[PDB]
């Protein structure tokens, strides 16, 4: 199709590998890229793990509220709002907003050892249909997105299909649902991403993801005017282990799709 050799286009003038998978909920049509190729999910994993803590919750009515010591060997990479709490605690709410609206690397290795290490995380993957999603590291490895390795990736296919049952679908009850979309609206990391592609009159909410070998990914939920929902996967890596970060590179992707589909 049109967006098929745009997608094509803008791969071969990137530098990378790009994987795009786009769900319109008009008709649950999708566009897909790479769609069945593995890529290294990076910080868009805080999603599911956000989400699987959201699920305790619906079971362990004030888990969200309880604190968790933050201690000085839980500090890792990257902590723009654990840093601010060694020594004292944050709520299992505070952690998951700054995993997700930060992309606090220390949160979300909260939220992990909360789920029983990265196994709880994938456990959640396959209790709501999600066959294909791994996590098998904590951060700080989980920065690291060497070609070809397995840990920590999942595919563009599966990735939109679980964002969608998590964000409009059944995945959470709906208290649950509501709250996971407030903090994706939330984010601040992603203005360069997929919402630099989109037109601002949209609401989006995503989450981010970096990582080494340029590894440049976003994951948004965009409801659209005019139109239902659409689900959007970009993820994007490189073949040298410095590469440059290229957001401008998932809103081009963004761009194909907002003006094509």
């Amino acid at each position: 199709s049109a967006v098929q050799q745009k997608l094509a286009a803008l791969e071969k003038s990137s530098g990378g590998r790009l994987g795009v998978a786009l769900i319109d909920t008009a008709d649950n049509t999708q566009v897909l890229y790479r769609g069945d190729e593995r890529f290294p999910m990076c910080s868009t994993s805080k999603v599911m793990a956000a989400a699987a803590v959201l699920k305790q919750s619906e079971t362990q009515k004030q888990l969200l509220n309880q604190p968790v010591e933050i201690k000085p060997a839980d500090l890792v990479n990257y902590n723009p709002i654990a840093e601010k709490h060694v020594n004292g605690t944050m709520t299992l709410a505070e952690l998951s907003a700054a995993a997700l609206q930060y992309s606090d690397n220390t949160a979300m290795n909260k939220l992990i050892a909360q789920l029983g290490g990265p196994g709880g995380v994938t456990a959640f993957a396959r209790a709501i249909g999600d066959e294909t999603f791994r996590l098998d590291r904590t951060y700080p490895t989980l920065g690291t997105a060497i070609p070809g390795d397995p840990r920590d990736t999942t595919t563009p296919r599966a990735m939109a299909q679980t964002l969608r049952q998590l964000t409009l679908g059944h995945a959470l009850g709906e208290t649950q649902r509501a709250q996971l979309v407030t903090w994706l609206k939330g984010n601040t990391t992603g203005a360069a991403s997929i919402r630099a592609g989109l037109p601002t009159s949209w609401t989006v909410g995503d989450k981010t993801g970096s990582g080494d070998y340029g590894t440049t990914n976003d994951i948004a939920v965009i409801w659209p005017q005019g139109r239902a929902p659409l689900v959007l996967v970009t993820y994007f890596t490189q073949p040298q282990q410095n590469a440059e970060s290229r957001r401008d590179v998932l809103a081009s992707a963004a761009r194909i799709i907002a003006e094509g589909l």
